[PDB]
């Protein structure tokens, strides 16, 4: 007895088909659909190819100057014509990820209403208190199996952006379609709006968001609790709900409640420590070692630092058979005020205290990086420049081959450039970043710098769930996928500096994400799409989205 | 690759509001339409001021069908009011079920069939005919509910008594849906009603100006299996393995062909061949359980040697070999038939058609069913043979002389083709028979008593079967699945019942009765191993009860 | 345009979607070559049928129908399923079905409104969307909307206050537009507006589809319809017409009052039963010889409808013969319930009665009335039936030779007296007409076929006239052309069976010169704005007329 | 009333901000030919936004 919205279903015809981006073919509709679906005349003659409306929209796109015009040609073409839009990213991704996603989504979302055009996603707000259920009604699309979510808190490294980070999850779910191979009619991107901290948003009267200071305490938790609620209710047991770009008290507290409850994933928290887990497994593929020798040390101690330790961690445990407390000892992160240390165990936040070892207070991340002597050392911090000449020659200084992993976003916020890492480090520096670096010519050497982004893992993550059936995350899974990834890595890869394959690869690298994420699943009894397939690898390809176009009766 | 490539419907929506609304019957509710929910949908205005409950409606139109005076113009509005607010309709139906089954199921639906296009008003189902040959998967594609579960398809060559109506009988599956829905509980969304139209061998039907069919002759032979297998393979291609179809009203040797040859491949059942089997086993049942003993004990002779009367036969035989351990053919000794030319016999085996040679056992040659009922002296007599008064007063007599409380079932449709009347049984035995017909008698009053015998309708049984294999994810039905039914409706004859002589419960319990059947069908087919909705839920009954379909109306503000 | 709109989506209709929409579907009349397009192919069976052969198949169904109510709800049914067929079947089926679709059914079907209320039809403006009338008309789906028929119920027939279940008669004088006018049915908006009811037994039915309250009166009931008027011209311009129907009689005149200078309306009460009355007695001079101003004239009811046909004979003899319209009116008399008009009572009669209260003994039955004035014409407007006795018409018969005879009162049940009574009353020498139908009487061997002087043969060319001139008012004059135009159809084929009007038969034809007619006056009179005028009006008309023939659709 | 809720974001933009926002955008296109491709998606998208921002800047 949920009140339901009552949809009427047609045959779409005329400009009806031409203005709906699901099924809008452009120029391609052929001789027969256009004479079965009164197009004749609306349309000029010419029966054109989807291959070659890629070629017209790429040679379009290159004219454009800046990132930002790029971008919005980009969400333009999402918006008209669907197939297209992710074929033409498919094929070619490597010269349009940083253009939907890192690092021009984050201008994106700081211009989000100066740009504001076609509408994308759902907004709930403040405003909708105790009629959630309601607004999730009015979309179109009722067989929703990714739901990916923000509040634009903490936007990449950007801090607090209200409602204009939309941009992040109409991005992520894009990287499932095209990434990931999930169909995109059964995504959904949604934004919480509780207000902004940002005084300038507050200002800008091209806002698109509430106008007010960000609610806290119980008028947050119980919108949370009402939104988790509807869609459990509206979607069933089975719906991914990914969060993006929380702050680090609610991005925990999230997981803590709901993971019991729903099919959560927080792709900062959890996405990230499986991709930084993976280029770690390929690094030490490279340059020989186990994961249980090294030591670490992480500039930053929220959501990403801490759940990449733990998971770090977690995987030493599973390779060494030592329980977790002895596998955290050489794990050291840096914050704000330090090295995160015994001495302080009065006042750190509850997730930083396993970290806290004995040892001397050290105020700066050289300081830290000189007494620790890391051979791993791990940017989140969200503060660029901080990985310095001085910190970089002093991890080449003791270490053959230090691994740096730069990965704060966007490229504005990167702790270091790979430039800056490959001279600093005389070619020795195995690095990788969150945000794309162009190739580095170091001493008539070419270095190709990996991408240590979430984009290789949640795609396939996210589609293991849903070809299982799962019910629930575990930690489990995450070592799987990130054992998945480290595995594609090749010879071919590592002879280029570069810890991950490279995009082109994606697709295939999901399937056997998602097929391995799907795999153990169905060993923790947590699947429910009883019985297993026979090939999960297959099963994960076959399942995949194509955007080739159809033919319509 | 090829099937990627096929053509597909371009399907959007909207938001339906105003008449797109009120003229789709599943979303309209008429003048139960609240204010808050015209106010937001463009209604206001276009209903008058007044909201009138669901109840209210169906307490309305109650009283208006109640004045026409002929059981069709009940059928016509009934229809009517199916395509206008279907809700309603079902809400009506469930609530009235004794009053309303025979205007819109049996004996009604038959002179429907019969007068289908004389009366045609709004379209139902879905017309598949040989001119859609090599396109029949683009038929189905028209139909705009695309995750169909339940199919009931006729060729509409024999409908009840009445033979062959070509196109007109798609009155049948409609008809039987319905009952999937307000018995069963299917949602009505996912059923299609399909009819096949290959021609008429009714003359009659070839001449009248209103048939809606092909003015041609039907088809046979590899043209007719041709166009089937086109069917059946576009069936499983559109709505995959699981899909429920249901056989209606075939000729018989057809109908035996189909259930064999495609048995092997989809999930199917013939309602007058495994639907009817199952029903008088379940009354067997429920006899022995009202007079004491077992079905192993009994001795049966049947008068009637068709293909379906047979399996009838064969079923009381499995289920005995389920009982006892022993093979099926010790168990079909105690089982005689007679045919045209009595009593079937070894004797007779190189003259017999082969579906009888299973039932031709060591026996003198009898030419009479007198003889045979003499000679044999049944515990139990079955009537298929189409033939009325066919159990005479002596036969009733012999039966009642041996026995203390014989069981007669007189199953020949309709009324006047009833081997004999209920009157009959229960004078000619003084009171002792228990009796069961296919057809409906009113009460009888003997000495003190006052008799209501039991009806042989398999509509206590396909409802509840089809949902029990739905919400199982079944793939093939198995005989197994039939005695388990049989044994669920068996177990919901109350002593009520058998107070007043009825080896059937009630059709005002048929919604309990068929979530019982759901879950015995269901549990039979996690055994045997041919459920895809794993794992199967702890308690079946109960889950069967939630999955069934409520025709409350929803709210939409 | 402060004025909000509502967006319409427009989009090619397909599938279910054309089956379910009564102004395209088609039913088995479907080509194969619009199945095949339309996506139908699957969803009709095999077979195509003519829209004759779809005609033919109805008819027999609904001559198996026992009672009239049934084949109501089964047209009615029709209408909403499949318009062109409707109206096709209704057209050519004419004799046989105004008396189910029209009067004497429709008003059994208004008595059981809610009873049998099946598809929506019409517009419903209630005293709750006060305020709010405008937002009401903006969810008819129809935008061009030019004939307005609109009730409240008080006085449906002689059946009195029916409340919201009056709906039946726009419902049904809008059909009638379209079947013997020819106004195409898209630019139809039948109207009932509630503001309650009197009538006690809706008021405790469970099924009564109304407000739940008396009805509105004073500035209340004034102030909704004047936003209702207001929102019609907003909406649909000035040239919209606005046929008022069924109104009690105080409430009938002051909105023809008031809204005569401001809209184009009509009341077919007050002005369509006095155009058919001044046809039918124009007719019936012709067949027994005289004139207009030398008979003297008797009305039971001086109602506002019985005084408007009064009105209309007084203003007729005023043109035909020069004379006042004060003394055309002198051979008039009204009998009202206390009796006759006379002047003795004038200082305490309504206003509207005065003008007809001559100088006579004062007299309180119709009977004494009869043998005191001795008229030539007896015109019953009463709403009561059977109050034309035995005793009044073979009074009526002995002073006449050929008593001219008027029985208006609507349904059957409520005429004042049957045509079997009036033929054998008088010895077969009325000329006798009627408001509701009567079969043929059979008197001494001759044939009777009384004719019906009903609204319908005045109504639906007159709207016509007004629409495809441009007319923006109705003048009293048109009433007059078309009365006479109706008359001028009437010939000696159907005075020789004793009926003074041409038979249904004839509607169209009728239609169209009672229209040209009333669209040369309009002209005539600087009314009109469809310029410069046609040449040919008749054909005019005729080309005008919408056809139910099925579309072809690509 | 017309189930928008959710798919447009919180704010309400007047039609002369809009004019405002997309004069800004129209400015930073390098080419003449750009503005054009932005002007057509506009008179394809929001055609009283369009006829009422060439009125006023025409
Ligand atoms: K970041
Ligand atoms: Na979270
Ligand atoms: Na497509
Ligand atoms: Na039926
Ligand atoms: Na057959
Ligand atoms: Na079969
Ligand atoms: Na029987
Ligand atoms: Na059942
Ligand atoms: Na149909
Ligand atoms: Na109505
Ligand atoms: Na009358
Ligand atoms: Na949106
Ligand atoms: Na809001
Ligand atoms: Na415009």
């Amino acid at each position: 007895e949920l009140p339901v919205m009552p949809w009427a279903t047609s045959v779409a015809s005329g400009y009806t088909l031409l203005r709906d981006p699901h099924h809008n073919k452009g120029l391609a509709f052929t001789e027969e659909e256009r004479d079965g679906h009164y197009l004749r005349g609306l349309l000029p003659p010419a029966v054109l190819s989807q291959e070659l409306q890629i070629k017209k929209f790429m040679n379009t796109l290159r004219q454009y100057q800046t990132p930002l015009q790029r971008y919005i040609a980009m969400m333009n073409l999402q918006e008209t014509d669907e197939r297209l839009f992710y074929k033409l990213l498919i094929d070619n991704v490597v010269e349009l990820l940083p253009f939907v996603y890192t690092p021009t989504v984050g201008e994106a979302c700081q211009k989000y209403g100066s740009i504001f055009g076609r509408p994308q996603g759902l907004y709930v707000s403040l405003k909708d208190k105790g009629k959630v259920l309601e607004v999730l009604r009015n979309w179109p699309h009722r067989n929703i199996q990714v739901i990916c979510v923000t509040d634009g808190e903490r936007i990449l490294g950007l801090g607090d952006l209200g409602c204009q980070g939309m941009g992040i999850p109409v991005g992520k779910l894009a990287l499932y379609t095209a990434l990931g191979g999930v169909d995109p009619s059964v995504c959904l991107p949604i934004t919480i709006d509780v207000g902004t901290n940002n005084e300038k948003l507050l200002n800008d009267e091209f806002y698109i968001g509430l106008r007010q200071k960000r609610a806290t305490g119980e008028e947050y938790d119980e919108l949370i609790e009402e939104f988790m609620s509807a869609v459990k209710q509206f979607y069933g047991e089975k719906v991914l709900i990914q969060f993006e770009d929380f702050a680090n008290h609610n991005a925990f507290d999230l997981l803590e409640k709901y993971s019991k409850s729903h099919l959560v994933f927080n792709d900062d928290i959890q996405g990230t420590a499986s991709v930084v887990l993976a280029g770690l497994l390929a690094a030490l593929k490279m340059v020989g070692g186990t994961l249980a020798e090294q030591t670490y040390l992480f500039l930053g101690a929220g959501e990403a630092g801490t759940g990449i330790a733990e998971l770090i961690a977690l995987e030493i445990s599973k390779q060494t058979n030592a329980p977790i407390e002895e596998c955290r000892k050489k794990v050291w992160l840096v914050d704000s005020k330090g090295l995160i240390v015994d001495s302080r165990k009065g006042s750190l936040q509850p997730f930083k205290k396993p970290w806290a070892h004995e040892h001397e207070p050290l105020k700066t991340l050289y300081d830290a990086v000189q007494s620790i002597k890391p051979t791993v050392l791990i940017g989140t911090s969200g503060v660029g420049r901080t990985f310095t000449k001085e910190i970089i020659e002093a991890m080449s200084s003791f270490n053959e081959r230090p691994i740096i992993f730069s990965l704060s976003n966007p490229t504005s916020h990167s702790e270091c450039t790979a430039e800056q890492a490959y001279t600093w480090s005389q070619g020795r520096s195995i690095f990788a970043s969150g945000s794309p670096f162009a190739p580095v010519e170091y001493e008539g050497k070419t270095f190709v710098p990996g991408q240590s982004n979430n984009a290789y893992i949640f795609p396939g993550l996210g589609l293991g769930l849903v070809i299982s059936g799962a019910v629930r995350v575990h930690e489990d899974m995450l070592l799987a996928a990130s054992k998945a990834l480290a595995d594609q890595a090749t010879q071919d890869n590592f002879e280029k500096g570069s810890i991950f394959p490279p995009f082109t690869s994606i697709r295939k690298i999901s399937a056997h994400i998602a097929a391995a994420v799907a795999a153990k699943a169905y060993e923790l009894g947590l699947a429910t799409r009883l019985p297993p397939p026979s090939d999960l690898v297959k099963y994960a390809e076959n399942c995949m989205y194509t955007p080739v176009y159809r033919n319509y009766r």
